[PDB]
């Protein structure tokens, strides 16, 4: 049973994690590193000196799809394909798989509670120079409500307001919302305990952000990705459970109708978004590891890790396009349109104009995509993840006002300020198929096929050539 | 359980007529059939066909009410139901195999079935109601569609099937598969209903059309082996006819009158070479037309469009209803009515019709309404239209799409345009305005004049 450590060593071991002794502050550098190196494809980083601080901080941890699908036990991230056709056929009585309960953890090694909490020891990263606080984004928030059992786990943003309270940034479709919403209506006045888990081993941290129903514990899908139930512990101060191998755990409850402003705060679009009320979360308890781990990230202009994150899970929803659309060959959102707004498709096309209905199918078949302004949608020649294979067919195979299609009031989404009219506004179609007879007069033009002997033969002499060494 | 159980059914409830009177296949079977169908009257047995002694059955399911009877229920509304069936469809019935007596081999001779000429400049007469079963190489599926087959000779038909239908995609992986080989086929007249009504509901390619007919009937098809091939036929079939089509014989076929209301100009299609003719005793010819709508095919299609709804509310569940109206030859014209639960919804539910299932993608018109109308009624749709629409801002074209090689009407074969009327109520963010507020009825006044309305005696 592997914990956040062992999968810090294997990634040690591979090359994939960078030890970094020199001092570097949480305050805005951290995050400069992490994002210089998440662009250039680079390891993850755990900062073993950071300035006013003795608990060293991890990030980037899933910077790369790679170290994603490792996350998993896999080598590749195609795993997540088979979740998304489990979670279709609900719409397998052994996915009510429970959690491992262990009386005493590693996470409860070290204990401080009510006046003695201080949150101010801990390396909570400022990401953005303009930002309210610093801010807690990698934890694991824990909640039941009051109608089911089913735990859920979500990652909310958590703003620093005081040496034992954050607020809770839950936006309100959340499972934790909802919990919270419900508890103030069937217990009125009554704290509402909460929990929050920082650094648990992957498989629980990439369950909980898998978009499982709310009527499931993301613990159970934990249990999938794993093999393994998944281990926890019942925290101290309530009857919530946390993962065992937790390098920090906070707990504590919200006071209801206690608020306060949120933010100004750097989101994943890469802009500031106002200020804003949320419940108080005040900390009672903080339990930890003897040499605790902080694990942190950034969100802000893409691409950033939750947007890594983000495509490696939409693996989750390509099968479900593909029984629908079998010519689909790949779909494809990159992290740098906010990880929604653009989609490249390739297909086999298969006949005059296909390209377009397919547009109309990734603009309606799935509420997930209905929200998608731009669509490029591509021959299977092309691999849609590299923009040298996209931008060429782009730039040869269309005229673009024959080949453009654009329609107008059309649902965006409400916190999108560059249409016209909040919740409306336009979308953009590219067809950049090869076109057929009666969508062009003209003679296309036959692509360059390399000659798969000269290619051979080339790769038998190449170490022998000796142009690097 | 077969055909003639089926039409002493109908006889007994006033829903078969015999015509007695001599009448020629030659045009006018169609225009008694014509008439008939257009003032929603019985299906016809005419068994005295002016130079052949086999009588003709035609016009079987001109009414709604009789395709739900074909399918052993009491209303058209249990076609819902058969929708929520075809839908099971994620993931993680066989044929019963035993009759028809007399059979031939070089006496051969088509011209000796009355076979139907349905408008006067069609090229010859023509084979309507044949379901044509085929087998491909890779899989054991057998499909079953209807193809119209022209006559050319004693013992040749051209097999018409359009490129996407099940028949054409086994015979073109035959080809190709088995070079030069000549690809057996075998086409029924006169099966029972379930079958028939199997055989033209769009299944998937997958699955055998025999199985679909099996969950309709409530009990597996009862089906023989042909005799010069593997394929089996169903077992009540009234006539049969076996053979092959040669690879790379090809005819003219055509003009013919179709469902659009227009002649198709003349085109090339495969041959079907006929070498058995396998048939019941006092066997009955079992045949249609098609024309300007509505006629049969069309009144098919409104029935089996209820099957889709079912379908189309799973994926869209703010769909209440959804209608194809037969005036708009059966498939180009949708009228969708939603509830909206934001702005712009419209659009969204007009391109999941465009691309969802197979059957819309060649939709020419969209019209998406409020759950306030009724969209089987052009009073509602209309109203809908002309009272919440601003043509400019609400109608939505898409240029360059897939449309029917056939429609003459696209600018290029194969390439058109599409149109959708939002005419829904507008919210705001849509417009500025104040939108109407529409009138409602006091429902204790239309209950106190339901009241006396027997006793004001105005009628
Ligand atoms: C992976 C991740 C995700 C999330 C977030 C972040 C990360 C790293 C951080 C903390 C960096 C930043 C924000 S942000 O992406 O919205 O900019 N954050 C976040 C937030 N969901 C949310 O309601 N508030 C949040 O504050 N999300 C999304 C949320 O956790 C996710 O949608 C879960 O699947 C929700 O689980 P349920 O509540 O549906 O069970
Ligand atoms: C009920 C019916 C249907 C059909 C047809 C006819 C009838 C009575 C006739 C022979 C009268 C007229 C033509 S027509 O409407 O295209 O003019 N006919 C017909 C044709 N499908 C086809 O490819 N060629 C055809 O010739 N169709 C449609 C097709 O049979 C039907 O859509 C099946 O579901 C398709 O079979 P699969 O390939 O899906 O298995
Ligand atoms: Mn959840
Ligand atoms: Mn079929
Ligand atoms: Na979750
Ligand atoms: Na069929």
């Amino acid at each position: 049973y592997n914990d956040l450590r062992d999968f810090l060593t294997l990634l040690e071991q591979q090359g994939e994690l960078k030890r970094i002794t020199l001092p570097v502050d949480p305050h805005l550098e951290i995050t400069e590193i992490a994002d210089r190196t998440l662009r250039a494809g680079g390891p993850a980083l755990l900062f073993e000196n950071p300035k006013g601080y003795s608990m060293p901080v991890l990030c980037n941890l899933f910077g790369t799809p790679k170290r994603v699908a490792m996350g998993m036990g896999q080598e590749d991230v195609s795993a997540l394909r088979e979740v998304g056709k489990l979670l279709a056929f609900l719409k397998k009585q052994v996915l009510n798989m429970p959690t491992k309960r262990l009386r005493g953890a590693p996470c409860q090694q070290k204990i401080v509670s009510g006046d003695d909490v201080d949150l101010n020891r801990i390396p909570i990263m400022t990401c953005w120079p303009e930002d309210a606080a610093p801010l807690i984004t990698w934890g694991l928030t824990v909640t039941r409500g009051p109608h089911k059992e089913r735990q859920n786990l979500g990652i909310y943003r958590q703003q620093l307001i005081g040496k034992n309270k954050l607020i809770m940034r839950w936006l309100s479709h959340r499972g934790g919302a909802l919990d919270y919403q419900e508890w103030c209506a069937a217990h009125p006045g009554e704290r509402f305990p909460v929990s929050v888990a920082l650094g648990a081993d992957p498989a629980t941290i990439l369950g909980a952000v898998t978009p499982v129903p709310d009527t499931l514990s993301e613990y159970a899908f934990a249990g999938l990705l794993r093999g393994t139930k998944t281990e926890v512990v019942k925290c101290i101060s309530n009857d919530l459970e946390v993962p065992a191998s937790a390098e920090i755990v906070l707990e504590g409850y919200i006071e209801q109708g206690e608020t306060a402003p949120e933010g100004p705060y750097g989101d994943h679009t890469g802009y500031y978004n106002e200020v804003d009320s949320f419940p108080v979360f005040t900390v009672t308890h903080i339990t930890q590891r003897e040499d605790a781990i902080y694990h942190s990230t950034y969100t802000g202009r893409p691409p950033d890790e939750p947007a890594v994150l983000g495509v490696a899970l939409n693996e989750v929803f390509v099968p479900i396009l593909q029984k629908q659309f079998p010519e689909i060959v790949d779909f494809y959102l990159p992290p740098e349109g906010c990880s929604y707004r653009l989609a490249v498709v390739t297909i086999k096309k298969q006949y005059a104009g296909h390209a377009k209905r397919v547009m109309m199918g990734v603009w309606s078949f799935l509420r997930q995509f209905m929200y998608t302004k731009f669509v490029i949608v591509c021959d299977d020649d092309v691999n849609a993840r590299d923009w040298n294979d996209v931008i060429w067919a782009i730039t040869t195979r269309m005229d673009p006002a024959r080949d453009t299609v654009l329609v107008e009031n059309t649902p965006i989404d409400y916190l999108d300020f560059a249409s016209p009219v909040s919740g409306l506004g336009s979308k953009m179609g590219l067809d950049a198929t090869n076109k057929w007879p009666g969508e062009t007069q003209r003679e296309w033009g036959r692509p360059i096929k390399k000659d798969p002997d000269v290619v051979a033969h080339i790769d038998a002499i190449w170490d022998e050539l000796a142009i690097f060494n």
